[PDB]
């Protein structure tokens, strides 16, 4: 009668139980509202073909614990320290540059989906000399280059991030960090 479910992030998983006779929408949304997103920014798909919101899993031809990937072109870029950084919505206000005190809001996850801090939860921007080494170094190199305007997500390997000692109580020795960084004002 009922089926589980998992919706992969690539990072995050999360696990649905629900009634084969139903429409898939109702798992979407879910999905979709812990992301504090609107459903129509994702797109969910199935064994490859994209999951219209009116199908049911029955319709589907799912079998209990299948997989759901959920997805928002995308352009990803590597660059020579190992940065990775893809530009979700592109600015088109000033450019952020070195030397300037840029002002940001931003979500930083561990690899595995794990929020572990956010201006948003606080309601408060958050400011800093651009290069200046007051954030990790993964910060003064992935947020220059950046317009006002722009949401990108940076992915930041260990030593451009934490490095082996981590920081207190929240991010393990050898952390991989995504960021979602804002441009507010430059
Ligand atoms: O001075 C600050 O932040 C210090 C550098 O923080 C950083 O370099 C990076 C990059 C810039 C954004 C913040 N982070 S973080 O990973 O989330 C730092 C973090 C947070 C929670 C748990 C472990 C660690 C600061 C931030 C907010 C308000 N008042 C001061
Ligand atoms: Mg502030």
């Amino acid at each position: 009668t009922h089926i589980n479910l998992k919706v992969s992030d690539g990072s995050s998983e999360i696990f649905f139980k629900i009634k084969k006779t139903t429409p898939l929408r109702r798992l979407m949304e879910a999905f979709a509202k812990r992301q504090g997103k609107e459903m129509d920014s994702l797109r969910f798909l199935y064994d490859g073909i994209r999951i219209q919101a009116d199908q049911t899993p029955e319709d589907l031809d799912m079998e209990d614990n299948d997989i759901i990937e959920a997805h928002r072109g995308s352009t990803v870029v590597t660059t020579e320290s190992g940065l990775k950084y893809e530009d979700l919505t592109e600015g088109s206000g000033a450019e952020a540059r070195a030397g300037q005190t840029v002002s940001v809001h931003y979500t930083g996850w561990l690899t595995d989906g794990q929020k572990f801090d956010s201006s948003k939860d606080r309601n408060d921007p958050f400011a800093f000399v651009l290069g200046g080494g007051m954030v990790i170094k993964g910060w003064d190199e992935g947020v220059q280059g950046m317009k006002v305007g722009g949401v990108r997500r940076l992915t930041i390997p260990p030593q451009l991030g934490y490095g082996a000692r981590g920081a207190g109580g929240v991010i393990p020795p050898n952390a991989t960090l995504v960021f979602e960084v804002e441009l507010l004002d430059v």
